[PDB]
């Protein structure tokens, strides 16, 4: 099959350092320059194989088309209010951007009120973030350029919907908190740094800042009111209690569901806001998570993990701190993790909890912690949600893997609490009832039984004979829950594939324990848990190796990868999207640093050799058996990707293409996208997003030669 070549790439056999006595090659170490006419000639050089062998089928232009035909529905968000007035965000179906509406009654009209696709020909500037002002009458919202994570704040006074001339650079992994008297808002900023600060470069962010931004001044005017500069790390992010008598302080260094607490009695200022605060250190420590729910005077109810891994709520009373003196409010459930908790109608939680990968919700009494209510809930996820202690009303999300889903609103002020659909809109094309899904638990290879969703057309034969798309992630505590994918169902019904998702350990399905089981010395459970779950997929005849697809993105990147190179065998097709390659550099670069919570760090020895062992970059290695050759690999990157540098993929592609693509055996193909104007994934324009699953599924077609059923 294989028409083109690949590109000539320059080797530097020069390029070799020492870790701890182990002596490493980087020949690709100047692809690490996204400015040289090197790299940028190596990027092109690849484009030019990778556009044409995805658009030579007929089949990316049906699954186009059907993408496009499908994903044309209206899609709304959770409704919230906000004083006077009601928001929520719609799309007619195929704008790039969605729209933010406002109403002033629940009955009443709705107008635009913030439309960002007038300020972009492709979409390619979006909201990344906001935040309305106590009394809802102000609005601060974040844009974003070509998907970086850089941030513009821009300010608007609601009524109206007028700009405002304040404008804050500078802004990356904000907070926006206003303080409730309205005079301004709390905001992070990074210092001034050399180069380019546009999502293209690779500067590592360190020394974040706490500002407050004064409504109606300079930027160059605001206050600085927190600043770690003996700690360049650590990331102070601002929230006001509800009763906008407290700043709370939550310092987080790296990705651990872990924080300092710190807080300020805005009452105890001098003279309001003009310095570096009175921070009381509450908690100065990182041993536990403290998520800030509601207050009652110096009553403190929090989230937490402290000896809990599941998650229990506690209150803290500011006047009598020490621990020994918490009080637990809703205790440890043994299995179920509290995902989130809100506080709504003054004295109601909402708890949320991940019961077997699936979502329940339920009320409960601030007073007691005591159990009021329980919303039912088909399975699925709740993903959207609203109400805050003065609103009297909540409105949630529910969505699974068949079904875009429900949104519900709930009148708390009535006696009996009915919730009742709010919105719900039908994807005609997509029958939901002729396919099922299941859940099953599959042995990893250390017997730890692993969660497995597997979606399929109703009565198909267990034969091996159906292509498979097999997705995973692992790390980070984040749990992967039930969501409805128009592309992942064009593959069930066009081109008769089981889907399944495997929730393997380093995610937060079974809480820290789960996190823990797949991060720093046993990061590789999360490749023995993923190849275990191809591997059921297999003998159990949902699948065959030669017809399965395995996907992930960022970590779930350097998941399918490293499964790659570890199993060649197992797997047809592998797509990699944002995927960290280089486990040995990762910290290098822009916020990568964070997540060696996760991964360990190549300066220390003992860490040096658990990721030697997995790092994809470092790990691509000829089979030895002559019948076995890597899968068809397509890797997705993009130019302004700030969170994972497209370096780690360059310099992968690079490795692949010359020590498994020049071998005689290997017909697969080995293959890079670099997108433009695009980076990690948040918010990418719908014209993008389709752009994007076409090429993936029409490179599985070709790879697997599946044909289209219509
Ligand atoms: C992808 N999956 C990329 C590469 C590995 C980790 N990662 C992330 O995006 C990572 C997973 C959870 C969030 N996150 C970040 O990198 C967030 C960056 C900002 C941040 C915020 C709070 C504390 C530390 C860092």
């Amino acid at each position: 099959m294989l028409s083109f070549q690949y590109p000539d790439v320059y080797r530097d056999e020069t390029a070799i350092q020492d870790y701890h006595g182990h002596k490493v090659c980087d020949p690709y170490a100047w692809l690490e320059d996204p400015d040289s006419e090197q790299t940028k000639a190596f990027v092109e050089a690849q484009n030019k194989i990778t556009v044409p062998f995805l658009e030579q089928c007929p089949i990316r232009g049906l699954y186009k088309e059907r993408m496009t035909e499908l994903y044309d529905y209206p899609k709304y968000s959770c409704h919230f209010k906000k004083g006077k007035r009601y928001f929520y965000f719609y799309n007619t179906g195929l704008q790039n951007q969605r729209v933010l509406y406002v109403q002033d009654s629940l009955e009443g009209e709705a107008r635009v009120f913030l439309d960002p696709n007038i300020l972009s020909d492709d979409g390619t500037v979006a909201l990344r973030g906001y935040a309305f002002s106590e009394d809802g009458e102000y609005f601060a919202y974040g844009l974003s350029a070509s998907g970086s994570d850089w941030v513009t704040i821009k300010f608007m006074k609601v009524d109206g919907a007028k700009e405002l001339p304040d404008v804050l650079e500078r802004v990356k992994f904000s907070c926006m908190a206003w303080t409730h008297d309205g005079k301004g808002m709390f905001y992070n900023a990074y210092p001034q740094q050399d180069g380019k600060s546009d999502g293209t470069e690779t500067s590592t962010n360190l020394h974040q800042k706490l500002y407050y931004h004064v409504l109606g001044t300079d930027q160059s005017e605001d206050i600085l009111c927190a600043e770690f500069p003996d700690e360049p790390k650590w990331m102070g992010g601002a929230e006001l209690s509800d009763d906008g008598r407290y700043v709370l302080l939550s310092i987080r260094e790296g990705c651990d569901p872990v924080n300092r607490l710190w807080y300020c009695d805005l009452q105890q200022e001098s003279n309001g806001i003009t310095g570096i605060l009175k921070w009381v250190k509450l908690i100065d420590n990182f041993e536990g998570e403290y998520d800030y729910v509601t207050n009652e005077g110096t009553v403190f109810t929090f989230k937490t993990n402290r000896h809990s891994p599941n998650y229990r709520l506690i209150n803290i009373d500011f006047t009598d701190p020490e621990e020994s003196k918490w009080k637990v409010l809703v205790p440890e459930h043994e299995k179920d993790v509290l995902e989130w908790v809100a506080c709504v109608r003054s004295n109601f939680l909402v708890l949320c909890y991940l019961h077997d990968v699936k979502n329940t919700l339920q009320l409960h009494d601030l007073a007691t912690g005591a159990l009021l209510k329980i919303f039912p809930l088909e399975v699925g996820s709740v993903v959207g949600y609203s109400g805050q202690k003065k609103d009297t009303e909540i409105f949630y999300q529910f969505t699974s893997f068949l079904s875009p889903g429900i949104i519900y609103h709930c009148d708390l002020t009535k006696e009996e609490l009915e919730p009742r659909v709010f919105r719900e809109v039908t994807v005609k094309g997509i029958d939901a009832s002729d396919y099922q899904t299941v859940q099953i638990f599959y042995p990893s290879k250390d017997g730890t039984k692993i969660p497995m969703f597997i979606v399929h057309k109703k009565g198909i034969k267990l034969d091996g004979s159906h292509p498979a798309f097999l997705y995973g992630y692992g790390g980070f505590n984040i749990s992967i829950t039930p969501n409805y994918s128009v592309s992942r169902l064009i593959f069930v019904r066009h081109m008769g594939g089981v889907l399944a998702v495997a929730n393997i350990r380093g995610g937060g399905e079974y809480g820290e324990t789960w996190h823990k089981g797949g991060i720093l010395a046993n990061k590789q459970n999360c490749f023995d848990d993923f190849q275990c779950a191809a591997e059921y997929l297999i003998k159990e005849g949902y699948t065959s190796p030669k017809r399965l697809t395995i996907n992930g993105g960022s970590n779930g990147g350097l998941l399918v990868a490293t499964c790659a190179n570890q199993r060649p065998d197992l797997f047809g097709c592998v797509i990699a999207q944002v995927g960290v390659m280089d486990m040995l550099k990762f910290h290098k670069y822009t916020i990568g640093h964070a997540w060696t919570t996760d991964y360990g760090c190549s300066d220390s020895k003992q860490h040096f050799e658990w990721l030697i062992k997995y790092s994809p970059l470092h790990n691509v290695k000829l089979p030895e058996a002559d019948d076995i050759q890597y899968p068809s690999m397509l890797l997705l990157t993009a130019d302004h990707d700030d969170r994972v540098v497209p370096l780690h993929s360059l310099k992968f592609i690079a490795t692949l293409q010359y020590i498994v693509g020049r071998s005689r055996k290997q017909n697969n193909p080995l293959l890079i996208h670099v997108d433009t104007k695009a980076g990690h994934g948040a918010g990418k324009p719908t014209a993008k997003v389709i752009e994007e699953v076409s090429d993936m599924f029409a490179f599985i077609a070709r790879c697997l030669n599946i044909d289209w059923i219509p």
